[PDB]
């Protein structure tokens, strides 16, 4: 019988900031999630996520992107987890050859951001551990880095729920009622009401917006990361290795120097299997591609940090058909906030996308440019 001011469901990467930006203000909350987060199901785990400012995948970003990093700044002095660390992030391809790394380098141009230029063996000379040909070229941003993404959630968690933030765990919205002055959810361990809604189910997005009348593409991949025992002389925070997503011949691929010994971390961002959500495979290696994607990279670029498979993890990417964000307003109800499709790169965001996500829920608006971010937009079909 206890009716919240906000219900958010899905208390994950964008749910949990939300909720801890709706609880520092007083807003009575309820974070609903099928699991108890941070967790393995979702896309959070995996230790580390990387944080770049240069995004040239659309000038709307790097606001989102500098305004998120401040507040992960904020996190770090108000909780004793471990939020960020400072490694800088290296973007490298074959010059000319790569969308990727021209439109970095416009978006540092034209937001005036800080990096360093540099290619061919300049890139194998400063950071020894990489091996590149001569024909590429990179541009590097000191001032971004990594993310420990479990901490982040978990600290969030713990400071909303300190200041009256309600969490209930391993409970699965089934389904959806709402009318125009309050919202109601349906779970198996029962109904909860509240005036309004953040939904925010990560890949599972992709099967329960149908219950909101939204019938919007969005499909799940199976992405896995690995990682591998490294020249720790070279590949090692400490020594100043980057984390980094570069573009070679075969796709786009990312990593992380190795943190106390855990090894370099590595994922290939191009390809994954489209799964479901409820079946997909958690295992890390059922598939070849798995582990060998990752080594025909590294033994090309890093060979240094080829090493044994120290550990594997797998994880879910849910993209739209642009690959853009949505957050908006549900079309037909203005107190239901949707936050959905982060296609591989939201985790970085998450800490402005809460902010986001809590001026929508509160007042219908935000003060952030969300305008590609559109519920509405053709491309999403
Ligand atoms: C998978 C992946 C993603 C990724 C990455 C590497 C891999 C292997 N590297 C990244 C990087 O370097 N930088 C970056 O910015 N992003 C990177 N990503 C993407 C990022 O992790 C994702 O975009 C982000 O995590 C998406 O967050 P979202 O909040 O959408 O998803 P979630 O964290 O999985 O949380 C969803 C929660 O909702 C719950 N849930 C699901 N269904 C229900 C129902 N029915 N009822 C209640 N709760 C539900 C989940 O349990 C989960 O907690
Ligand atoms: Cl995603």
């Amino acid at each position: 019988s206890t009716h919240f001011d906000v219900i958010v469901v899905g208390a994950g990467s964008m749910g949990m900031a939300a909720g801890y930006q709706l609880a520092k203000q007083g807003v009575k909350t309820l974070l609903v999630d099928a699991f108890d987060p941070p967790h393995t199901n979702g896309s959070h785990h995996g230790d580390t996520k990387i944080i770049r400012h240069a995004y040239g995948e659309g000038r709307e970003y790097v606001p989102l992107a500098l305004r998120s990093q401040e507040l992960w700044y904020e996190l770090e002095k108000e909780t004793h987890h471990k939020i960020f660390t400072k490694t800088g992030v290296l973007v490298f391809g074959p010059k000319g050859e790569s969308a990727f790394v021209a439109e970095t380098m416009e978006a540092a141009k034209e937001h005036s951001l800080t990096v360093d230029l540099l290619e061919g063996d300049e890139i194998n000379k400063r950071w020894p551990g990489i091996t590149v040909p001569e024909n590429y070229n990179a541009i590097f941003e000191p001032n971004s880095g990594v993310l420990f993404s479990e901490n982040c959630i978990r600290a969030y968690r713990e400071l909303a729920e300190a200041r009256g933030a309600k969490v209930l765990t391993h409970t699965r919205v089934e389904d959806f009622d709402i009318s125009p002055d309050s919202v109601k959810i349906e779970t198996a361990n029962g109904s909860y009401t509240a005036d309004k809604l953040i939904v925010s189910m990560g890949a599972w997005n992709s099967k329960l917006l149908s219950k909101l009348n939204l019938d919007i593409p969005l499909q799940p991949y199976r992405q896995v990361v690995g990682f591998f025992e490294s020249d720790e002389s070279k590949y090692s925070n400490d020594i100043d290795f980057p984390g980094f997503m570069v573009e070679v011949p075969n796709g786009i691929y990312y990593g992380f120097p190795s943190f106390g010994g855990c090894g370099l971390k590595l994922g290939y961002h191009t390809f994954g299997q489209k799964i479901d959500p409820d079946t997909i495979n958690r295992e890390f290696g059922v598939y070849p591609e798995d582990e060998s994607n990752l080594r025909a990279f590294l033994e090309e670029y890093m060979p240094g940090a080829n090493g044994e498979l120290k550990r594997g993890a797998v994880c879910m990417y849910t993209k739209t058909l642009d690959e853009h964000f949505i957050i908006d307003l549900h079309p037909e109800h203005s107190n239901v906030v949707i936050a959905a499709g982060f296609s591989g790169h939201g985790f970085k965001f998450s800490s402005g996308v809460g902010e986001v996500l809590s001026q929508l829920a509160l007042t219908g608006k935000t003060e952030h440019d969300i305008s590609i971010f559109s519920i509405n937009r053709p491309a999403l079909k």
